[PDB]
């Protein structure tokens, strides 16, 4: 859907981003500073799954750019397995969401962010 | 879950941003000129529809800034009206997609362009 890689660049900038922001907004929640609405996380949740599908495949082809570390394309099997350990991760938050657990819900959050990180540390330049 | 403006800013901005790749991306395939896969473009509206309902909540009280015209806190209501004509027209757009029909998503398509249209001419600085 891109015509030149530029836009395969800003689409996942902007995808990276907004998944950001429906990750990062849960941490005072996770960490008792705000109150836990059972609905309103599950509902948030269901927005960060729906994102979290979307990055990857504007890492297509011939999209090299932006802060993507060539060993993304190089090492595409391994790229993979972060990406697909990573919404595993978000699965389990799903789950743990949609069930109205905060005990399983501060867990499964650390394990998405610790996730993001890994890939992060490994494929994103500095 | 804005810290300062700047932050609501760059939500919005990335939301119609992604907002507009899964909307556009259907015109080769509304126009004939790329096939019609059914289930494709079902899936593609749902993404849709769950990025549709993004951009409106990061225009809130103090998020001024980016192309934003003044006009969009004034006219609160107003506002309202041409985003909630957008997402009416989303529903349509996910009618006509869950039915499999490229007429119907055809003229869906069109009155979604429209409504797009609409809010940019009143409401984003030049
Ligand atoms: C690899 C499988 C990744 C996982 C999992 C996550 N991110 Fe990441 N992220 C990745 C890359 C390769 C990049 C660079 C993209 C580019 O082309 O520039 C990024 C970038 C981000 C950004 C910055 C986006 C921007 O606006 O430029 C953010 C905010 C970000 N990533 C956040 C983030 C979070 C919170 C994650 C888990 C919820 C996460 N990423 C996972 C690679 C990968
Ligand atoms: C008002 C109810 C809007 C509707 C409906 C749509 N858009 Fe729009 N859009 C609107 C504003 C006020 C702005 C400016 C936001 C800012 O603070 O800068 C925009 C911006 C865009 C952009 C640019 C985003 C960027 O990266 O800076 C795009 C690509 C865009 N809008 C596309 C778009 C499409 C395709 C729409 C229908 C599917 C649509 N917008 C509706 C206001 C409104």
């Amino acid at each position: 859907q891109f015509a030149k890689p530029e836009d395969a660049v800003k689409y996942r900038q902007s995808a990276l981003t907004l998944m950001a922001s429906h990750f990062g907004r849960m941490t005072p929640v996770v960490k008792g500073q705000a109150p836990y609405d059972a609905a309103q996380i599950k509902a948030n949740v269901e927005v960060l799954k729906t994102l979290s599908a979307l990055p990857w495949a504007a890492f297509g082809p011939g999209t090299e750019g932006g802060d993507a570390r060539p060993e993304i394309w190089s090492d595409a099997a391994s790229f993979k397995q972060k990406q697909q350990a990573f919404q595993d991760n978000i699965v389990k938050l799903s789950a743990a969401a949609d069930a109205g657990d905060l005990d399983k819900l501060r867990a499964a959050f650390g394990d998405v962010g610790a996730s993001c990180k890994a890939c992060h540390d490994a494929y994103e330049k500095k």
